[PDB]
């Protein structure tokens, strides 16, 4: 479990997660948002379906390093329940607010608290507090959870998120995780903006996803005999079912393929490391707009696209490694109709060759590229359940419970068919 997260975490953090939490290994999202939090102090917003995994991403951190993170939230019973867990747990905590401030407050100024939970009506009055507790302790992270309410147009605004603005002013160094369970681009944007975040990190899990089908099959080679499959002849041309990404491993391959589906007249474009940034904004805004249908790409190409109806997405050559392959068909069907997410691969592909990791001098890195690869290549070589091995490796064990309905059907996958 530890082998598969960058860089993995050291012995004391494993000892430390299992004496104050219980947990054996991170999840590479938790572990994602705590690495970042740790050593990057970088802002986050972590779209998290239920609490399930949830709260460990902010609560770690400041145990692990002895100083203090602040939980920002309107949800009180939640926050009571969280306190009760951690002074269980042998982690000093507390809710702080104008009525419990005798009782604590000193001893948090003191720093004998891990983790303070506060309301955001507290903490708009007590900028001046967080500076104090930046001075003398270091706050390790800021989690603002349902995050959303600070935005105007979503459903569930809250008055008292607005002045959180003012805490990249405050303190401009301490990282903010923001969460939410609302999955929409729209809400993100409003949160990273009236939030102040700086670069942050975005990841989405919690989810099951049931709209999306996965299959993996043999690469021919013959890139029209390949891709013939997927296509539809109309009177003018062929075309694929609906908007369409096809990701590659290389530029070679991004320029062979569009250049078959061209002789088809099928509109599509590429995209890759070494175009120009206003013919890569023209194909992102002609795909947003529906006037390119299919996008030949590489690794490149998806982040921010925000494009809400992606029928299929196809791996044309093996993916880089389970972690690109998760981003990649996350951006399929986000309109939750159904998708299709299809790899084509041959045992000569690039992201399948042991030699060019062999070459990497970097021992920690090579073995890590290599148990990435292993990884990858046990997926595809399965006839196990396709979406049972990405929700095991990704997901906490609650989505599990949850997707049993369409796993086993004809929609889930390949081998589940
Ligand atoms: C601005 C920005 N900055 C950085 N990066 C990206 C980016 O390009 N990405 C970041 C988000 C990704 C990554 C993960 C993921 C993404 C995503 O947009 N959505 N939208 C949903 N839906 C929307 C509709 O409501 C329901 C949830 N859920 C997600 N998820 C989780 C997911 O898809 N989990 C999953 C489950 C099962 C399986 C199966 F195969 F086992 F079935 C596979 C997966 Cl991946 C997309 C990439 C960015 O935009
Ligand atoms: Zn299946």
């Amino acid at each position: 479990d530890k082998d598969f997260l960058w860089p993995a975490p050291n012995e004391e953090q494993v000892t430390c997660l299992k004496m104050y939490f219980g947990h054996s290994s991170f999840k590479p999202v938790q572990w994602k948002v705590i690495h970042s939090v740790l050593e990057e102090r970088r802002d986050n917003v972590a779209v998290m379906a239920t609490g399930y995994g949830k709260s460990l991403c902010f609560q770690y951190p400041p145990v692990y390093v002895g100083k203090i993170g602040l939980v920002i939230s309107p949800l009180i019973s939640l926050m009571e329940d969280q306190v009760l867990q951690l002074k269980m747990s042998n982690i000093p905590a507390c809710f702080l607010g104008s009525a419990q401030s005798e009782n604590v407050l000193t001893d948090i100024k003191l720093g004998k608290y891990r983790i303070v939970y506060v309301t955001p009506e507290y903490c708009s009055g007590n900028m001046g507090l967080l500076q104090q507790l930046e001075a003398d302790i270091g706050i390790t992270l800021i989690a603002v959870d349902e995050a959303h309410c600070i935005s105007e147009w979503g459903h569930d605004f809250r008055d008292s998120f607005r002045k959180l603005g003012s805490l990249k002013t405050a303190l401009p160094m301490v990282p903010i995780v923001a969460l939410t369970a609302t999955a929409s681009s729209s809400i993100r944007e409003d949160i990273v903006r009236c939030l102040n975040l700086r670069n942050p990190q975005i990841t989405c899990t919690g989810f099951d996803r049931p709209n999306l089908y996965l299959e993996v099959r043999r690469k021919t080679g013959n890139i029209l005999q390949d891709l013939q499959p997927f296509l539809v002849k109309t009177s003018s041309h062929w075309e694929f079912e609906g908007p369409t990404i096809i990701y590659c491993p290389s530029r070679k391959m991004t320029q062979q393929v569009t250049g078959e589906l061209r002789k088809l007249n099928l509109s599509c474009g590429t995209y890759h490391a070494g175009m120009s940034f206003s013919t890569r904004k023209d194909i992102h805004h002609r795909f947003v707009r529906d006037e390119i249908q299919c996008v030949i790409a590489t690794i490149a190409f998806g982040m921010g696209i925000n494009k809400a109806d992606i029928r299929q997405v196809i791996h044309y050559g093996a993916p880089k490694d389970m972690e690109s392959y998760y981003q990649e068909i996350g951006r399929a069907g986000r309109d939750g109709l159904q998708s299709s997410c299809h790899v084509l691969w041959a045992p000569a592909d690039i992201n399948l060759n042991r030699h060019l990791l062999t070459e990497i001098r970097n021992e920690k890195f090579r073995l890590y590229k290599l148990k990435m690869m292993a990884k990858m290549e046990k997926y595809l070589h399965s006839s196990r359940c396709r979406r049972q091995i990405i929700l095991s490796h990704f997901e906490d064990k609650q989505v599990q419970k949850a997707s049993l309905g369409i796993m086993g059907t004809e929609k889930c996958c390949d081998n589940c068919r």
